[PDB]
């Protein structure tokens, strides 16, 4: 046969583990990066995928889909389909109940279902985990939030039969970085456990009661449409107030500057997590005008206070729906790049009044992680 994966199909990044020899390997794509854009472009010659498909997303923004994961599963006349079709800049149609994103490819008006779009990004993970392993690469456990329903877990699965993997099973995010971390195989009864997934554009706080392999949903609250991109977005803004006040021209509307500023922005903000400073440099900005500067931890903290705080409200909301006091929580675990930031750590931890945090799984890759060791589980390799 060959070897199994665990594949995080998220909403912004993908990441996918392979478990070998008693240890989970987190597989590098071409770029040599551990996670890979949810991004898939189509442009006058071929079709791009991952990090190729988002670095040209200001040039061609109407054929550059992402956020399919927001779509699949759901019908057209979804009020959450209608509410998100405004903030994108590629179309969604309606074929018959169902939604479509509709692009340019090659001279002609193509239209792909969201697990269409999402098989494609499914196929870039297979072929970054065989490049490592030198092998064919078929089973797969895939993830997806707790709150899936039928639909989008079918079609989630979908999206992996069309990219030409046996998907052994859909488990949730909050179980699979709860396996990361062994939380099921502790020797005692019940573990209440609180996941903390801040991601690239959404934020999941879950709470599990783990006892006897079953892992009991209790509680789910967050925020659909806050994420890491909300932060660098405050960064974002700032920089263009500042360039602005320093040239007397508004940056706005060049699509380009503004992306390249964003990326700085992200760049800076992972600095900021292991750093108390952060360089920004841009060459040509615009007009040829280099942008050169820094930012400070307490900056990128205050431009985000309020967004910062704000995250201990779901955190607060899924205790009174579990029914829950915080001192019931065994376990809390951090996913998603943003669990980084010293001040969300901070935040969370004082919280719960000095309980220590697992954390010691890289955030971004610890469902991915935990989706691998269950893929080596049903498999029969572990």
């Amino acid at each position: 046969k060959g070897p199994a994966v665990g594949i995080d199909l998220g909403t912004t990044y993908s990441c996918v583990g392979v478990f070998q020899h008693g240890k989970v390997e987190i597989i590098a794509n071409d770029q040599g990066n551990r996670t890979t854009p949810s991004y898939v472009a189509f442009t006058d010659t071929e079709r791009l995928i991952g990090d190729a498909a988002k670095n040209q997303v200001a040039m061609n923004p109407t054929n550059t889909v992402f956020d399919a994961k927001r779509l699949i599963g759901r019908r057209f006349d979804d009020a959450v389909v209608q509410s998100d079709m405004k903030h994108w800049p590629f179309m969604v149609v309606n074929d018959a109940g169902r939604p479509k994103v509709q692009v340019e490819y090659k001279g002609e008006t193509k239209s792909f279902y969201p697990e269409e779009v999402s098989s494609m990004v499914l196929t870039k993970m297979k072929e970054i985990a065989e490049a490592y392993l030198g092998k064919t690469v078929t089973n797969a456990v895939v993830t997806v939030p707790a709150y899936f329903n039928d639909s989008q877990r079918q079609a989630t699965k979908d999206a992996g039969t069309i990219a030409g993997l046996n998907v052994l099973r859909i488990i949730n995010e909050p179980t699979a970085a709860a396996i990361a971390y062994g939380l099921d195989k502790k020797v005692g009864a019940e573990r209440n456990v609180l996941i903390f997934d801040l991601g690239g554009g959404t934020f999941d706080v879950s709470i599990l009661t783990i006892e006897d392999g079953i892992f009991e949903v209790k509680s789910t609250a967050g925020d659909t449409h806050l994420g890491g991109e909300d932060f660098d977005n405050r960064m974002v803004n700032h920089f263009i107030a500042e360039f602005k006040r320093k040239h007397k021209k508004d940056i706005s509307e060049n699509k380009r500057a503004v992306r390249r500023l964003r990326t700085a922005c992200e760049r800076a903000k992972r600095t900021l997590s292991s750093s108390t400073q952060a360089s920004i440099e841009i060459d040509s900005l615009y007009e040829g005008i280099d942008f050169y500067t820094s930012i400070t931890r307490a900056r990128f903290e205050e431009l985000n206070a309020d967004l910062f705080r704000g995250t201990l409200d779901p955190v607060e909301k899924a205790l009174r729906d579990a029914k829950l006091d915080k001192s019931q929580i065994h376990d809390i675990v951090l996913v998603g790049g943003s669990t980084r930031i010293p001040k969300i750590q901070k935040l969370l931890q004082d919280f719960f009044n000095g309980k220590e945090l697992n954390k010691s799984i890289n955030p971004d890759e610890a469902v991915a992680y935990g989706a691998a060791v269950q893929a080596a589980i049903l498999s029969g390799d572990k």
